[PDB]
């Protein structure tokens, strides 16, 4: 298996619930342990973007996504708000990637000061100091000079900002399309296969 | 008529062809004077990416981009990358806000830095000590730390960093409805009519 | 009409409720939108310093502040501290000024890191992000370098620190005089007519 | 006694030359010993704002601020601009704390850049390299990054940044309640007995 | 009328003297109200290099300019450099653009400290913190890096550095011709009209 | 296989076209596929500094480099400095390090502003972004601080600056000896086997 | 001889033609080898700006200007843009003092970043890692907070920021004459005798 | 004579003992004083790389050296470690040149820091206080970011850094052919005539 075995996905209020749910499957798909967190604020994204009934609770989120992504039992783990007894919450947990997708100018903001109000923020802050994988997707339009000061510091600390911008050059046919570009190139910064982007040049010798 | 009666746009060689395209359009609708300015990445960019088949040379550009518009002439004028006699070069030329979309990393770094190297950054360079509007629109993934202190600090100088990263909050059914996303966000950052992208929470009493 | 048809109108913990209300009756007596906010804190700020019964519902706290204020139907919205439907919660929203007055530190503190988590510090993100108007009105003594460095970020940024610090050149009589003082300066500010603070020196030749 | 026995009261041309004339006869009346400055533009604020006849001339002055206060014979110093001469030139003079109050921007500045260029400023510069008491009141609105910057550098320094900034939140019926607010915190930063601001929450058991 | 109704136009202590007249001598034929301010160092300036016989105190000196630009009754205000009664020192005044032209080294750095020394550097600190438009022609040779880090301070709070460099694009005949260009640009940098320098390109269609 | 299997070998106008030619060399005959890259200036340096005969177009000094190195059929592959289809121009790229040795001062610079103006300088943008191993090999003496403050950039974003400044601690007995040096301290840094430099203290025991 | 023996005079593309043309007259005449390089903007420039008929090739180049100098043969050497065999590629050269005259916003990018894309960037990035004299002469107006900062930078490092901004203090009466104040402050930086400007107040006794 | 009489020729622990030996044969045979210094990680260095068995003790090892050089008498002084009466100790010294050949990373950081633990580090202090020429030769490959901050930091204060990087563009023969390529350099920097190192492109005219 080429990548992390567990992945932390966090989705946080901004625009985008899509992407988080695409790599959510894929991530199924590729046999990998999820542990799925998801903010307020996101929770009613996806209820205005989307027509997923996402139950409220954690007990009932979990059955409905393992059947939304067909996935095995125990593969998704979901953990509330402030379950700081869910692995994620302590750097003496098993190492995961961390991903937040969606990623809110405010999630982005809590990571850059470490303000830890919440499970997902504190995950982002344990990423950091163990010095495992975090990934950002923010989905803003204009970056204000705050939001990219936050950005440039959270890069310049080695997590990487991927901002929800799909490419075009692949012949995009649907929203699908350009939604699998983001969620492809996420798979490629955790080193997990995807078949969705081909690997540019790749046929090119000359 | 609320909004710049000219706008330069140059569109540069990052991925999202179709945005400078519809802007293009939507600014000839609106009846604004287009000063239109592309480099040659994005020509291969365009020529990769949709099947626009743009004439190379200014003039025969011109002729294109006001047939495939639905200009009136003289609407849309287009000049090469080393024309320093057109309106763009000098700051002693009227007032234009201008919009770089899509914006390569390339001529983000080139507008940061002052580099000037040919008519696109240096008109961007007149808008800044002009401090008239000035608009970039990058669409890259990941932001690396050098992308995002380019544009942190021109954001710092009144640049509006704007990048191609569509909202879903609409129910969007196509890519183009991804487009026009960004396409109106750019035309309210002008102060330009449009109505593809409504007031949000504007019924909202309550 | 000189200066903004809408002004978003925040009141935070800080000390001097006197100032918020007495703004929000000169921006109804100008003809104004108001979109009202109003955090917890600052709610118990005006039971504590004055006779002012607020509702604590939105919809009731509308209609009291529109009899209080003289107001027409709809001229003053409120909207709770988690209404992500409301205007000012987007940048796609329709052209606002606001003003955070009075602005606790810990506003201030929230809007210079971009921490966005209530209607009020958002809306302040998306201000900044869309580079409309924004005028905080601090009140606090002695201002740390806590205080300061976040002041001086958003200055440097655009954003008016206009502190509750009253002048006392027109010969103050009462406590209301020294209110006007600072409400008028946030309608220069504004560029909203006021007829409180005469304009110093304008009759002076030589 | 508690807090200093001596005190430099530095007034310089701001608005509020009632906070200064308050602080000095709270300090004459807690039997402190006041080295009085007052810069030339001061006196026009004091002219402008007041009905305090202040001579010109500073044996003179002296006089007026003792009769004034009903101070002591001694009680009351008062040096001019370029009396290099006078205790607060100097550190190897005996240690005072320092109160600029109003403290203007240009004050400010001049303190914050070790400019010298009179006897107040001076003896900030003084207070600084000895590490004496030094508490700055400004009365300025909007504060400019300029200023911002001059407050945070001296903040930095350890310099007690207290602007004129009176809180309302015991019910104050009058411009002298307002006035005593700040004269309080002032007296409250040097540790100097008063009882015109009440021991928040001292009642307050649970 | 397009651009501001009142300009403040402050002329200080560098070469360039005749660059500061021919702007007075355009902004009244242009039906502008100038507040004319001048320092003691501009004043042996224009004795030195002009033929101006320009009187010392205020009342004379504006009788004689409003001859000199054959100006209406009221149009010239001049006012003296300690004048803290006039429109200029106080942030309360009804707005104007500033400029100050030739903008001596030593005002500059007044400016970028806050040292508001006099009613030029006052007006100055005013116009940043009311964000109203301030342009700042320097004129010295080499700038060195004490100068530079002023000008840039200044302009990174969006004051207009303009030096008199002028153009020799449009075949300048005379010292007239040369002093022309850089008052034009100054006339542009305000949005006031002027017919001295063609809009460059105007005409370049393709 | 221990390293990369893949690695972008550019080649730019510092003098040391020994030290690519070698590397290159090495790097075949460690069974590695090499995307190779040269400069119009590199390919000067080596005819100044060289008995070596390189083709100018891709095509042809593909073949001539097989032939010289005795690599496999496609195991080197050449790219023109326009080749935007080329695999190191685009992050959806599959994962290769990447070498610029000799790198000029010129290139550094490009890189650490992100200039991208050619396949070297983007495919070095490319390799930042996607956090994949970059390694620079300046050549210039005296380093000035321009040079420095880039190296220092691009080092604290996890570039390795690796200059060509060959170890003498292995008795060298001619200027082979020396290139080998500096290659071996490449591929220890790629983590590619070498038998040229041997491990330090290996046999030190106490 | 005082001054330099030789000096790198480099034309770059801001107006100002007349001050390098003139420079380079002046140098002749003081019997100085100049190492003559020019940009293809510059000779844009001239072109726009003069009666010049500059030949476009070098060696043509060459004949024309020593003609146009009354120069002595092999006095001025002309180099190509891209001639990196000539000395000022190289720090092993020969010392020379460079001035840029005039220094367009593009090349003062160029050197501030250490692009060396052309002999003129490259010579300035020699002169400054050899610390040998660089002197910049920047025509443009405003200044942008881009330029100043590159020009802060490199001034900070030694080299010095000259602006083609002429003193009014003798008289002029011409073009000529502000051309030659210029020139001559050049003339002194770069120590080589000069009789266009006389020496300020060396008959003032007291 | 050309460059400086008295030479401070320091060695410390970097591989490039070559380097020192043969400048201090070069610095001997111009006829130059040279107060030569030596850490003893140097010693250990000259051990391990040459065949060169240098005695210890200062008085031996400058006979030594004398013979090795075929210095005059007096012509090369030894100073200790802890030598505080010699020369380069004190900036009351006659004005020496320092170059540290080769400049370990050690050596680097405590000139960098000051901190002054030995003769070396002292005398570069001192040369730093006195604005004396001060050359730092360090090998080392990768350069850290602690590394290069240091060079950095030096280099802005005007030490000239020059890496043990030999150029390879006069056809090198051998390993001391690349050495006196390093030593050249430096002879250069210092003013001091050699003729190992042709200047680039003296007999180039067009
Ligand atoms: C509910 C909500 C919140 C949006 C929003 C919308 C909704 C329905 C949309 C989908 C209609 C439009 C855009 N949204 C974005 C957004 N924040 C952001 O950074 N990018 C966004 O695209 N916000 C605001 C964001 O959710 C708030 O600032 C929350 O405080 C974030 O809290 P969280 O980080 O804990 O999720
Ligand atoms: C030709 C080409 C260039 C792409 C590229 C592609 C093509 C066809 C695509 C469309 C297949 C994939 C992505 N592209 C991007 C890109 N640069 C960038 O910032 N964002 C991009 O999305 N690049 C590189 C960019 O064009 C180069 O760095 C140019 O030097 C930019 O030059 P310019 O600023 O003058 O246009
Ligand atoms: C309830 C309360 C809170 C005061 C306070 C008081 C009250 C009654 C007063 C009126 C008696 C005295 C002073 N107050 C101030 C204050 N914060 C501040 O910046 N300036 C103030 O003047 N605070 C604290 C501030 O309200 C808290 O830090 C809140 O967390 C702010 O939250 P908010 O920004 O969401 O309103
Ligand atoms: C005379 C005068 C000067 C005012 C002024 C007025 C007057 C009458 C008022 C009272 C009508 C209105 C406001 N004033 C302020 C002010 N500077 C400032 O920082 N805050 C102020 O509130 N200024 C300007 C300030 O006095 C000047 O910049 C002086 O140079 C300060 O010099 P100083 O520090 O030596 O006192
Ligand atoms: C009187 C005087 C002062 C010159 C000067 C001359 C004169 C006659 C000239 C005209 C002969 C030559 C050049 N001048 C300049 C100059 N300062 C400057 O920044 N640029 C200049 O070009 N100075 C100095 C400047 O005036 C002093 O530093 C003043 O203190 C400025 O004070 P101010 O800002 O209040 O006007
Ligand atoms: C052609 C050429 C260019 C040399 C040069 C020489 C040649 C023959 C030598 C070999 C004789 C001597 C030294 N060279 C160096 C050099 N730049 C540099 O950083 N280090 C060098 O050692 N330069 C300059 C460098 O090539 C230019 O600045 C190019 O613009 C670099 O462009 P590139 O990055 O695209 O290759
Ligand atoms: C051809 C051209 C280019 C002008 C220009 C004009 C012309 C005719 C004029 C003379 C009509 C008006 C002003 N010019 C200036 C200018 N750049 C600048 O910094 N200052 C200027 O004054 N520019 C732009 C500058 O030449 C471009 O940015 C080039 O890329 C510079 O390239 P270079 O550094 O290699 O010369
Ligand atoms: C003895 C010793 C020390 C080497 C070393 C070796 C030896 C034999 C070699 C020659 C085998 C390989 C490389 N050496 C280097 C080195 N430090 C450095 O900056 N560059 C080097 O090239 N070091 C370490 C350096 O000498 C130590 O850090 C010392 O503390 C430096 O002390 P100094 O500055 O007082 O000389
Ligand atoms: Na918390
Ligand atoms: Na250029
Ligand atoms: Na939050
Ligand atoms: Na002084
Ligand atoms: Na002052
Ligand atoms: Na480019
Ligand atoms: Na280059
Ligand atoms: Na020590």
């Amino acid at each position: 298996m080429s990548g992390p075995e567990r992945i932390t996905l966090a989705m946080t209020g901004a625009s985008g619930a899509q992407y988080g749910l695409r790599l959510l499957d894929c991530l199924v798909q590729e046999e990998r342990e999820v542990h799925f967190l998801i903010s307020k604020a996101a929770q009613l994204v996806m209820a205005t973007e989307t027509d997923v009934a996402l139950p409220a609770k954690p007990q009932a989120m979990q059955a409905f996504l393992t059947e939304y992504c067909g996935a095995a039992a125990g593969q998704i783990r979901v953990f509330g708000q402030n379950d700081w007894m869910a692995p994620p919450a302590s750097g003496s947990s098993a190492p995961n990637a961390m991903v937040i997708c969606p990623c809110s100018t405010g999630t982005l903001s809590a990571v850059a000061t470490g303000a830890c109000n919440n499970l997902i923020e504190r995950a982002a802050d344990v990423a950091l100091k163990e010095r495992r994988p975090l990934v950002l997707v923010p989905r803003e339009a204009p970056f204000s000079s705050i939001h990219l000061e936050n950005m440039l510091k959270l890069s310049n600390l080695g997590a990487v900002i991927l901002p929800a911008a799909p490419g075009f050059y692949h012949q995009p046919q649907s929203v699908e399309d350009l939604v699998d570009h983001v969620v492809a190139r996420i798979l490629n910064t955790l080193g997990i296969p995807q078949d969705m982007l081909p690997r540019w040049g790749e046929q090119h010798l000359v």
